[PDB]
């Protein structure tokens, strides 16, 4: 149940912050010093600024460099997250995949949903289990995902460890 | 480390699908059935045809009431999310606090940052750090947020527990 680094990445819901401890809550001692993730007073940094840093929780990283939302984030400039603009990938942005395991639809946008994940779904976290592997041509998965022993892409122990064909598995 | 039930709200990063068994990863396997949160493949109901009960991983509650992100969600229609339209709010819209602990800045729009939660801040996650309670003028917190002891807004046992003024005192 624990969040930040005490949690692997993890984070905390409805925008609440991690404290530097590694637990859930709002308040001074959550959002103030420490803070990993959530609606910390000190906003993470992101993009070019940050080396490619993207933020966490979904937040837009403005052009500056810091994450939040509303109009100056999510507006012109936004550097990642939900931006206000389409965002484009696949064939026709160059391969270019979407960020945060986002689906590339069919369109070639960004997103998340039956829309972009589905049919046609090029790249990301799509709903769409395409075959990988020898029982599948020698297909080789889309974001550098574990094609697991059993011919399907995923993140995780099955996919990942003992039987991963083709992918960022460890061994 | 585990997230959904087996968390307490916990939600994976990049978007990492939580499994009905509280684990993190992508794949048939987490992002299949009994997702609890994430990238789901079996999107997630909002707003109005839902209760209202908000989209976790911060993600658009489109008009249809289906959690994601992209131009349909996010979109026109949306009920909830980082829409790419400005939530209102405060002393202008008729008092309303923002959607997922945002700031309510002094013009009254939704957000997250200096901009909205620095100064001039209605309500959320307000960095503004006024006191509450006995303290000074006796008042009280905005989102019924805790007051603690030491008269500070926030949730969280410190806050709740005991010597807690107002708000959800946990006790
Ligand atoms: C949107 C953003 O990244 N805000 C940062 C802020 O960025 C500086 C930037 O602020 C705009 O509002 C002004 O219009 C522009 O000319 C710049 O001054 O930088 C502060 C810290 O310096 C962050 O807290 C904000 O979140
Ligand atoms: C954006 C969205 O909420 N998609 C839902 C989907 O609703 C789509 C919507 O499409 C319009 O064109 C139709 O007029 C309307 O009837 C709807 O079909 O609903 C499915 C399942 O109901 C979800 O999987 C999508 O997430």
């Amino acid at each position: 149940q624990r969040c930040g680094e005490q949690g692997s990445g993890m984070e905390c819901p409805n925008n609440l912050c991690c404290s530097q401890y590694g637990y859930c809550g709002m308040g001074g001692d959550y959002c103030g010093k420490g803070c990993q993730n959530g609606a910390c007073w000190t906003s993470k940094r992101c993009g070019s600024q940050a080396g490619g840093k993207t933020c966490p929780n979904n937040h837009c990283c403005s052009q500056y460099g810091h994450c939040g939302f509303g109009a100056e984030y999510c507006g012109a400039g936004c550097q990642g997250g939900p931006c206000r603009a389409d965002i484009k990938c696949g064939s026709q942005a160059g391969g270019k995949l979407c960020p945060n395991n986002l689906c590339c639809s069919q369109w070639g946008y960004c997103g998340l949903g039956s829309e972009f994940c589905g049919e046609g779904c090029q790249n990301g976290a799509c709903s769409t289990d395409k075959p990988c592997g020898k029982d599948a041509g020698g297909r080789v998965c889309t974001n550098n995902y574990c094609c697991s022993k059993w011919g399907s892409c995923g993140i995780g122990p099955g996919y990942c460890g003992a039987g991963c064909q083709s992918g960022g598995c460890d061994g």
